């Protein structure tokens, strides 16, 4: 399975933060927010991934992250000229893609709970179908919401609807085969001029095929949409990162943890960043 990082948007909400730049290159404690969701991708399994952003982010996002090679990875790059829907995340990257199974995450969630890798791995490891990730919210009528039964099989799925039909909020990380391509070239824009992941998940829910991994309020699901709930976010990683001794989202320790990268290759790493606290934490891990 490939991966897509959907990592623009017109976003306003937070500024003068983005008056320049995109959301997904602001920080969330100590890591800038993109870190989160590429090792959730990570962690999942998936080794080659495209980042997609605006024309002026996306060399950004480049001189951030690179090609992947120090983590083991591949990253492309593809730009968004315009903020036109999630679904079209599968119509840039048509030729990334192939023919191959593809999972989509946006570049400000970030997920964190005991179990999520086995759960992640899953997701990828699976040849058909489509999986979606449900999270109990305050306001599930602000987000796509999906319905299901007591056996955990999905009976809807509405983009925020009126009168929700559950509390659980779809969240940004989808897992889908390669139909998802075709699905996404026909599919036409909702009133809002948006190409919408509801509309893909409704198409794998039409073809019996969409799966829902439920979410339980052990897990962190996190808001980085407003100044209030990115602060918010920075300090539960804080406190859970002050506590262990033990980060969240340090993409070299994911991919040595993984066998992306030898203990050889993360020495290596932590060598020229030996001066910060981040070097040595990485050091640390190499001894240990
Ligand atoms: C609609 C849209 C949103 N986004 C981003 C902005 C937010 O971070 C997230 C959901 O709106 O997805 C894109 O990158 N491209 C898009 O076309
Ligand atoms: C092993 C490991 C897990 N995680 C995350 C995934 C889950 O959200 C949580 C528990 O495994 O920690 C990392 O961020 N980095 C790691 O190196």
């Amino acid at each position: 399975m490939k991966g897509i990082i959907l990592s623009g948007g017109s976003g306003t909400r937070l500024y003068p933060l983005t008056k320049v730049v995109s959301k997904q290159l602001l920080p969330v404690y100590d890591k800038p927010m993109v870190y989160y969701p590429l090792s959730v991708l990570m962690l999942a399994g998936i080794k080659d991934i495209l980042i997609i952003s605006t024309p002026e982010d996306t060399p950004r996002f480049e001189q951030l992250l690179g090609g992947g090679s120090e983590l083991g990875i591949s990253l492309s790059y593809a730009v968004q000229s315009s903020p036109d829907g999630l679904a079209q995340a599968f119509i840039i990257g048509e030729e990334f893609i192939g023919d191959d199974n593809v999972a989509l995450v946006l570049g400000d969630n970030i997920f964190y709970g005991h179990g999520f890798t086995e759960l992640l791995q899953r997701a990828a490891n699976r040849k058909s179908g489509a999986t979606i990730f449900g999270y109990n919210v305050k306001d599930p009528q602000r987000f796509g919401v999906v319905e299901f039964d007591e056996k955990g099989k999905v009976i809807s799925i509405e983009e925020k609807p009126e009168e929700p039909k559950s509390s659980y909020a779809v969240t940004g990380l989808y897992f889908y085969d390669n139909r998802v391509v075709d699905i996404a070239k026909n599919i036409t824009p909702s009133a809002r001029g948006e190409l919408e992941i509801t509309d893909v998940n409704k198409a794998y829910l039409e073809l019996g095929e969409l799966h829902v991994e439920l979410l339980g309020r052990g897990f962190a699901w996190l808001d980085t949409g407003t100044h209030e709930s990115l602060l918010q976010a920075s300090q539960f990683i804080e406190t859970i990162e002050k506590r262990q001794s033990l980060k969240v989202a340090c993409l070299e320790e994911i991919a040595y943890r993984m066998g992306y990268i030898s203990r050889e290759q993360l020495i290596k790493l932590a060598e020229p960043l030996m001066k910060n606290e981040y070097g040595q934490y990485l050091m640390n891990l190499a001894h240990r």
